[PDB]
C-alpha cells in the first residue's frame, strides 16, 4: 500500500509545469467518437483514468496510441457497447452512450447496479438523450440508446445542474438535425473545454460558460489537433504549496483565466502574484500567509476543489480565519489529521473556525479525499519531522506523480510501502 514519507520543514519553490485537466481530458477523450477523422488530443495526463477510457475506446473499435499526446482515429467505429469489465471502476463511461447514438444510430453502456442500492444516478443523461429523439431501453445493470436517423435538436431545460449530463447533451446535440438548447448548463472551464474542442471539429456551439447552451446540428465531425486546458486545481496546489513555505513559484502551462477567484483569495492571503497568458507566478518574499475569510460557491466563484488547501493555509497564516462550504456538507473530515499535526481550529456546521500557528509536527495521517490528500502531503512539506500520508493512491488517481514535481520544488519526499 503506496504511502508519502515526507520529511520537513522544506520551503517549496522554483518551477512547475501544469498537467492537463483530467476532466476536461475525459469528456474530450469520449467526444472524439464523433470524429470522422483522426485526431490529435495533446496535454492529457497519464493517469488511471485516461488508460480505462483508452481501452474502452479500442474496445468499441476505436484506433488508440499515446505518449504527451493521445492519438486517435475513430473513423471505423464498429462495436457499439461498453461492457462491464470496462466500464466498472469508471463512471464517466456514461459519456460514450450519446456520441454512439448520435453518430451511429445506437449505443449500450453497462451500470454496476444503477439500481443497487446507493448506485449514483444516470438519469439526466439517459432523459437527455430522450428530449433528444432517442429511444430508450432500460434494464438493471444497463442502458440502451438508439435512434433511427438523426437525433433531433430539442429544448431542455435541466431542474439539476449536472457537468456530466451538460457533456452527454452537448456532445451528442453536435449531430441532431436543428437546434438544441441547454438551460441551467453546468458553467465549469471542463464543459467550455470540450465546447471548444467540439467547435474546433466543426461543431456548431455558444454559450459555454454561461447558464445557457445553444448548439446547432451539422452534417459531421472532422479531425485536428487540440490542446487539453491546463489543470486549475493541481495549479491552485501548487500556488498554495508556496504561499504556506514562504516560497516564490511559477507555474508553467497554466490558464490564469480559470482561476479568478482563487488567486484573488491568494492575494488577500498577503500574496504576491503575477500572470501572463499561458503562466502565474506566487511570491511570499519569505513571508507567513495572513488569514483569509473563504465561501465556496459554484464556477466563477470560490472552487470546493480548493477548500482543502485554503484550510491548511489558514491553519499556519497569521491570525484567524474562516472557511464556509455553502454548498457541499461534511467537507471537514480531514481536519482531524491536521489537528494530530498540531493544527488548531473547530469544526461548526458548514465551516471551519483556523487559528494558524507557527510550525506543524509530522504525523502518521490518512484522508479518502484527494484534494484533502494532497493538503496532507503539502502539510508534511512544512511540518517539523516525519509525515506519513497513507492510502496516496488517492493523489495518484487525480495528480500526474505530485512526487516528482514536488522534489523539484525542494520537498524531501519519497513513496514508500509499509505494511
Ligand atoms: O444523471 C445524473 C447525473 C448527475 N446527477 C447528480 O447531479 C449532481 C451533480 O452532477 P455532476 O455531473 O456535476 O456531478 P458528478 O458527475 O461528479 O456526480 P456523481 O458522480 O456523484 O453522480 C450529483 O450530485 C449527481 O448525483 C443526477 O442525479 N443524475
Amino acid at each position: 500500500m503506496d504511502k508519502f514519507r515526507v520529511q520537513g520543514p522544506t520551503r517549496l519553490q522554483g518551477e512547475v509545469t501544469i498537467s492537463g485537466a483530467k476532466n476536461a481530458a475525459l469528456p474530450i477523450l469520449f467526444a472524439a467518437l464523433l470524429a470522422e477523422e483522426p485526431v490529435e488530443i495533446q496535454n492529457v495526463p497519464k493517469l488511471k483514468d485516461i488508460d480505462t477510457t483508452m481501452k474502452l475506446l479500442t474496445q468499441l473499435g476505436t484506433k488508440v496510441e499515446r505518449x504527451g499526446s493521445v492519438w486517435i482515429d475513430a473513423s471505423n467505429v464498429n462495436n457499439f457497447s461498453a461492457p462491464y469489465d470496462l466500464v466498472k471502476t469508471m463512471r464517466a463511461s456514461i459519456w460514450a452512450l450519446g456520441p454512439l447514438v448520435a453518430r451511429f444510430g445506437q449505443g449500450q453502456v453497462s451500470l454496476p447496479g444503477g439500481c443497487a442500492i446507493g448506485a449514483r444516478p444516470v438519469d439526466l443523461h439517459i432523459f437527455g438523450l430522450e428530449k433528444l429523439g432517442a429511444e430508450i431501453k432500460l434494464e438493471e445493470g444497463y442502458v440502451k440508446a438508439s435512434v433511427n436517423g438523426r437525433l433531433k435538436g430539442a429544448h431542455i431545460v435541466m431542474d439539476k445542474v449536472s457537468v456530466g449530463a451538460t457533456v452527454t447533451i452537448m456532445s451528442a446535440a453536435t449531430l441532431a438535425e436543428g437546434t438544441t438548447i441547454i438551460e441551467n448548463a453546468a458553467r465549469e472551464p471542463e464543459i467550455v473545454d470540450t465546447a471548444n474542442f467540439l467547435v474546433a471539429l466543426g461543431a456548431k456551439i455558444s454559450g459555454q460558460g454561461t447558464d445557457r447552451i445553444t448548439i446547432e446540428g451539422v452534417e459531421r465531425l472532422g479531425g485536428g489537433v487540440y490542446r487539453v486546458l491546463p489543470d486549475r486545481i493541481e495549479t491552485g496546489t501548487f500556488l498554495v504549496a508556496a504561499a504556506i513555505s514562504g516560497g516564490k513559484i511559477v507555474c508553467r502551462n497554466a490558464q490564469p483565466d480559470t482561476l479568478d477567484a482563487v488567486l484573488a483569495k491568494l492575494r488577500e492571503a498577503g500574496a504576491d502574484i503575477e500572470t501572463g497568458e499561458d503562466w502565474i507566478s506566487l511570491d511570499m518574499h519569505g513571508k507567513r500567509p495572513k488569514a483569509v475569510t473563504v465561501r465556496t460557491a459554484p464556477h466563477p466563484a470560490f472552487p470546493t476543489d480548493m477548500q482543502a488547501q485554503f484550510t491548511l493555509l489558514n491553519l499556519v497564516a497569521e491570525g484567524t480565519g474562516v472557511i464556509t462550504e455553502t454548498i457541499f456538507e461534511n467537507r471537514f473530515m480531514h481536519v482531524p489529521e491536521l489537528i494530530r499535526m498540531g493544527a488548531h481550529a473547530e469544526i461548526e456546521s458548514n465551516t471551519v473556525i483556523c487559528h494558524g500557528v507557527e510550525k506543524l509536527s509530522g504525523a502518521q495521517v490518512m484522508a479518502t479525499d484527494l484534494r484533502a490528500s494532497a493538503s496532507l502531503v503539502l502539510a508534511g512539506c512544512i511540518a517539523e519531522g516525519t509525515t506519513v500520508v497513507d492510502r496516496i493512491y488517492h493523489i495518484d488517481r487525480g495528480y500526474e506523480r505530485i512526487e516528482d514535481k514536488l522534489r523539484a520544488l525542494g520537498a524531501n519526499i519519497e513513496r514508500v510501502k509499509g505494511e
